[PDB]
């Protein structure tokens, strides 16, 4: 796209709020929300078959942007971005694995383990590269994926590509951002693994991220519509009897948007 | 918001706060164990999950009352910069008192001290704390001394934006259940940090030579309607083990120190 | 304090080297100076009566500097102002012995290395132009601290939080329990501190040593502490971890701490 | 040392290049294992120990050709393409939320728990210059035999278990340069800049971070980037994850893939 | 000290020198376990402690010789400085004969060097000016070893009368000497700890980073003799043999310093 000038004025400004709810595999509207189910394991790569809803998938939204038509697009210059409810991890009462199980004694042990935190803001949707553990993994028809990928999906093959187009069907574990595209969408993540790893959780309404590239020019919003992408998994939740679920947060987007003339 | 005019300088335009929350971790004032919780229970599932009263900490608040004041033109308390620091860091030093030790077996070794989650957070606001609810199972039945959503549902395991409420009392908001609402807050600025776990290693700092900045993107601090000052936290350092195992929250108080200016305002 | 100009020049600035060595409780000049004897823990917050020499305090000096006035009744007189500071903790490199009498890395088998120290570490310093002003606030309020120690006796409940009645200065070495004092925020406006406590009794100790990075001690104003009396007040605690002995016991190891102070000479009221 | 004279500005004076490194953690390309090496074996003592080929990891390194720029190169003056930033990215960090794919549960003993993941040893280290990454030898043990397939200093002395100054080498190949007996040399490498972090320990869990913002400058103290010689931009990484840990408590190394974006302008030399 | 005028800034004012450093972990030179101590032993008490030779590390030095160089004299004072830690690369190596992760089914990985790092490196124009400090003050060390005998029961802290100077490589046991933090103005000096003996190390290494040498007064250290004295000790942390049995092992460090021609006195 050819960038022009700023253009100026009143209602040259505009600023969206929105949340993405994790996906992280059990339904919408009944007891486990924002959890998976528990997690089987296979015996070998040959019969890896992870059941729907054992596994966590990117949330997505278009947010539209208010109507215009050289022309005008939306530019987002700034976010903040916040993971909300990280006071919920400090409940240690609720149905977990206690730190002396042998004696049924002590708090429960909390969230731990596998934290993956990753957000996107773009005028298009989030461009993604196939990159997979173990190729022979068979994924349920629930979810979107490239079925008999061959072994150069386990790691970079040119060929493997695709674009994050619906909420919870995107398995985290099957797709990563494409540094070889996305021009038009910032992309930030952090992965820290393990299953006895503390969770760190920051929050604050007071940290800015600016958008702009090295030239001062945002992501431009194709369509009028501003596409944002989170996956935000906390660590596991481990019961009495030793199965685990993953459990996420949701996700909080401000974002300021001026008015940009393009060729 | 409010629409904010220039900054009123001049004689004693400026004021200087300093303040304390003690923590409220469960235990009442007065008694033996005020800095905890109750020890700690765990149900077996979500169902049947009844966490009693002082087995939980709360939201620490209090309102700090400013000089009174008072046309198209008012003038507003403008808080612009604070201090903060967790107090008593020193105690932790503690490994005589009643703890399990680290070789129980052989009734040897010091205390295994404090150490499990941190729970950071502190706000400063112009009015009450705007909280989004949220907790970990929804079934958890609360209390009668705390204040929550009561029959929350599903949809409060992750943000439903109908569960809100403000942080307007001491001692009685469950931290697992409030969170700073970032959709609102406004006139407030909040801060927080959380690690996990229940035998992690306790990590504090303290000094007297950090300020922190309370203005936002244009240079507007909170502005204290009804010249109050709203200070909010909760200082959740970790749990102590008695020498049977069970488990407590340890708290610590926060102190602060905030500066104020008058801003003239519609 | 009616603070004025600043003197510059080369007659117009100090420097002042001291340590300070911890006090984690064992006597100096015998064998186990720089620990603490073996910790032992009580039943109960009630018969929590933790023996002399099994804890540490804190360490303090007052420095006597150049005395800058020939006359006191001037309508002016130079204090001296610290600027700012160096501060190192010495013999970090102690730590690299794992032979001297440790539980083993595995002592079923009597074999590996010491453990070394691991544990607690505790780490501050305060520099002022008086006493360290400390707040009183303690694990638990029934324990019952031996004669030798500096403690408010009979604290109440209350002192296992913030009590606004509960206050110290810190006004005499070995003698201050790290334990039941820390520095009161409500005061020290002429004293500069910093401290960080890392817990978990497994946990490594993390020093760092250069001769290379200074601390900058002017405030808000540029102005630095002012030595009432021509007294520089160091103050520190450095509980690095815990000695872990083949037979299990346990007791607290410290360092000493270096500091180098540049003061130079502030007109005043 | 080339005598380097003025940059050249405007459109045409910059060119940027995208590539990737796939990791040699051992294992064969296409073939079932690809990203990770071989089971890992241990020896009983230094004299005996013999690495089997596809049990360690080596370097990537690739050369990637740039435009050539002049039409005499009998010149008193030529143009170098200079680097003078880049990007780079881990890729599929992504893959490390699988905890189902045939690992070790966390309740071994009950047959419960998630997977443990991809845990312990991070060796991340990137490179870019105008010239291949000069490599020390320097190995663990001196009479570790390394398999015909691997390129290494042979007979290496006991000198080699520190530094050796006469045991020097160049990453001139991919996939056959051990991680474990090459590291960058910093007595060379000025047309190269090299950037490491080593994390050891079996239980130590990955940390890994990936975003489109993070720009590195090539610039030296004087201002100057890394001089492509023969047009050839030589770029050079090991991304040791970590490792897969099956039921049976047999352990490999995973490794990712290596994302490089490297600005360049034309420099006036000679 | 010394009385600095200006900076000659001429034609061949400015030198360079790189070195290494290898380390001096206890095990000899030309021998198989060279980087290595012995397999450490452990004292039952403070009272009957004595550190076999070879089972503890010592500070790695040498002098390098500049260029040879009146009421003023010129001297080569030091301005910055690039070290790395070199071999980082070999701490992949997890088949060499170690501990395994699962020793009671013979299977996994080694576990790898783990424990305790202890990174310092000194840049001066004399040699490294030490405090004696000992975590206990009775342990006899083999005559092998320069320290100070019979140090007494203060020099498990700081003392003002125990003081010595690095005057030789390898010899100069880590654990028994640090820098002294009243003396070095002449040398500039840097170093970290981690403790424990399971602790996962942290090693970086970069070409792209620069250390300023400079005091306060923009004065670097001034080479007395034309003598530039280098100083470090590098300790990974511990290998763990099949049979549990632990030594240190140690890592060699690049140098490179930029000094210039400064007038003095």
């Amino acid at each position: 796209i050819e960038v022009l000038a700023v253009r100026t004025g009143p209602d040259s400004i505009t600023e969206i709020e929105a949340y993405l709810n994790p996906r992280m595999g059990q339904p919408q509207n009944e007891d486990f929300y924002g959890f998976s189910d528990n997690v089987t394991v296979s015996d070998d790569f040959g019969s890896d078959a992870p059941p729907w809803k054992q596994f966590p998938c990117y949330s997505t939204a278009r947010i539209s942007l208010p109507m215009l038509n050289t022309i005008l697009m939306w530019e987002a210059i700034s976010c903040r971005t916040e993971v909300m409810g990280v006071n919920m991890l400090t409940n240690v009462h609720s149905a977990q694995k206690r730190v002396y199980e042998n004696d049924r004694e002590g708090t429960g042990i909390g969230v731990e383990g596998m934290g993956y935190h990753m957000f996107a803001i773009g005028g298009e949707p989030l461009e993604l590269q196939f990159m997979v553990f173990n190729h022979r993994a068979t994924y349920p028809a629930e979810a979107t994926v490239i079925k008999n990928p061959g072994a150069s999906s386990q790691v970079f093959d040119p060929n493997l590509k695709g674009t994050l187009t619906a909420d919870g069907v995107f398995p985290v574990e099957a797709w990563g951002p494409d540094p070889f595209k996305n021009e038009n969408t910032r992309y930030f993540g952090q992965y820290t693994g393990g299953t006895q790893t503390p969770p760190v959780l920051t929050f604050t309404n007071t940290q800015t991220t600016i958008l702009l590239d090295e030239n001062g020019v945002g992501p431009l919003c194709k369509g009028d519509g501003l596409f944002l992408s989170c996956a935000d998994i906390v660590g596991f939740f481990t019961q009495h009897n030793k199965k685990m679920s993953f459990r996420g947060l949701p996700r909080y987007f401000r974002v300021t948007l001026r008015k940009r003339v393009v060729k």
